[PDB]
């Protein structure tokens, strides 16, 4: 597909058997998510913005469906005001940025 | 251009007669760059990021030229780690994310 950013480019994920809604954001480094529960090992972060960092964790090779493609990369969990697609992710599905 | 996301989508841009560097974020939904001078009048905003949330100078009708394309529109001054150009600006150059 092709997506128009006169809103937010949300879209359905499916991680850790949930589905969750996320926004594709060619601005974040990383996928980062709300609280949830992931299997296996796990190491702490921090993270910055704007407004500062959080503390959150990361688990590598987890995969993710993306609208429809699965792709495996880094989740990092915390207490993210909205869930985010990285470009960790998001290379692994092709996206680009067009004009 | 097409822009792929391996590394960050960093952009020239112009503003005030000045280049800076500045990030590709279909995450934002307004236009954010560090602290500069700015004509006219400005009205104060809240906008809410990853650590919290900011206050910020919003100023009107700016001009501003993007990796190359002229915008005119609304950008916020305050305390970001980096220049993100949102969606604001990103739909007046004609971007899109496509996979
Ligand atoms: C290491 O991985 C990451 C580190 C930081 C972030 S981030 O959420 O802080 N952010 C990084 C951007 C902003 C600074 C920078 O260098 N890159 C991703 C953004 O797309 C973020 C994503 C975002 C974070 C929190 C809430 C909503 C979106 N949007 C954002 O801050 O937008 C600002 C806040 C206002 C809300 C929406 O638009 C307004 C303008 C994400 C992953
Ligand atoms: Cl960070
Ligand atoms: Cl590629
Ligand atoms: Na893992």
């Amino acid at each position: 597909p092709q997506i128009t950013l006169w809103k937010r480019p949300l879209v359905t994920i499916k991680i850790g058997g949930q589905l969750k809604e996320a926004l594709l954001d060619t601005g974040a480094d990383d996928t980062v998510i709300e609280e949830m529960s992931l299997p296996g090992r796990w190491k702490p972060k921090m993270i910055g913005g704007i407004g500062g960092f959080i503390k959150v964790r990361q688990y590598d090779q987890i995969i993710i469906e993306i609208a429809g493609h699965k792709a495996i990369g880094t989740v990092l969990v915390g207490p993210t005001p909205v869930n985010i697609i990285g470009r960790d992710l998001l290379t692994q599905i092709g996206a680009t940025l067009n004009f």
